[PDB]
């Protein structure tokens, strides 16, 4: 009788207290993660400075990694094609390029590469280039067709991706670098790198890119919870009626 | 006048006596400046752990600063055309490469970049680039074709500087820029750099150093100037004994 509705209303209370507690620390860390995204916390201290003047020069876009969102299993072959070009500054124009350099030299800030979106062309294989690799077994694809970004930068995502491919392995990069004729860079999963012309760059021992991804998540998170927390709101409400009267 | 002859003795018994400890100091430096090399001091973790490795790993040739000899008016732009470049190994194969690769991470002994001798692409400018500004008076030279190397190494020196310009001066280089249509990056005698989309770059001065390729510089000047101070000090000690001599021959 009222045993059992009892009980139950002590599972539901409790597991809503459990939740509260929860998404309060969720939320906690959600708010680190936020202050260290827009303190620019591990930029180059050039890029640094460009960022913390978007309020005063013109035609600052952001740093390419604020860009773009790549699932983890792609974040090393991401970040690895990349390279420098992780904290290259998309800025509206060529001369608001000029403008942020002019900044950065007079007040001694470091130094910075530009993107000016208004010109930047994006860059891809020929479809006989991508049908002559794309059902090789290491194939794993595009450099950016790999990652997520507002269609405003396509271009610019284009330019420094569209001719990267992704491999499997390092083996896998030698063996489609050939069919291309070592005319394109080739990047493993695990970061070795063949590059134009067949260099080879490899060996081994917390991204940029993992930030907005694990925001993402906490966000996707926090609204789960927020619904978790409603729904045990309810079944407290309704175990607490019928057991009312 | 038995006086001049004096203080000429005294003049040469001075300059022998400060060109030994001189030439102390120097070979002190050369020395040390080669147990740096022998212990492949500067270079990076997994260029410094495959180098070690050469005779265990196969087809490891060497990397790139100690394959090349650079003139001395060179060397600045060779050094500055390089950058880390100079530490990339040149290596038989692929497959080569790939176990030395293998072994930095199985070991976590840092990242390296391998040139495979079988597979690497020279790289040239056109005829009819070269053609436009092979007379310039301000041309000094494709860089690949500045520098000393076996000839087996031809296609990987062409790789990584066959189409770079090296110019006498600034002024040279950006007026060489411009004939060649901003397609290639030129470096002067001293330093300077012209790059395609260069002016996207910038801020404060930049002042990075990996400088191997001065190192080697330094060890040329010291072997050279180790020779010269010997025939310094041998010339002197034989001008102190014969002035000694013949001024104890004209006090009779």
């Amino acid at each position: 009788h009222m045993a059992a509705q009892k009980t139950e209303l002590e599972q539901h209370e409790a597991l809503l207290h459990q939740a509260r507690q929860y998404r309060q620390q969720t939320k906690a860390r959600q708010q680190w993660l936020e202050e260290m995204q827009h303190d620019y916390s591990g930029f180059v201290q050039g890029v640094k400075e460009v960022l913390k003047a978007r309020d005063l020069l013109p035609g600052i876009h952001g740093a390419i990694v604020e860009l773009i969102r790549v699932p983890d299993r792609y974040e090393t072959a991401i970040e690895t094609a990349l390279g420098g070009a992780m904290q290259h500054i998309v800025v509206d124009s060529e001369q608001a390029a000029r403008q942020a350099i002019h900044y950065l030299k007079t007040n001694g800030y470091g130094r910075a590469t530009f993107l000016p979106l208004d010109v930047i062309k994006a860059r891809a294989l020929s479809e006989r280039e991508r049908a002559a690799i794309d059902r090789h077994p290491a194939f794993v694809g595009i450099a950016s067709e790999l990652v997520e970004y507002d269609r405003a930068y396509r271009a610019a995502i284009a330019h420094l991706l569209g001719h990267v491919i992704v491999t499997a392995d390092l083996k896998g990069a030698n063996e489609l670098a050939k069919l291309l004729h070592y005319r394109y860079r080739l990047v493993t999963l695990d970061g070795d790198v063949v590059s134009p012309g067949g260099a080879m760059t490899g060996g081994g021992a917390a991204s940029l890119l993992s930030r907005n991804r694990e925001l993402e998540m906490l966000s996707a998170k926090l609204q789960e919870m927020d619904e978790t927390i409603a729904r045990l709101e309810r079944a407290v409400a309704a175990k607490r009626h019928e057991l009312a009267e």
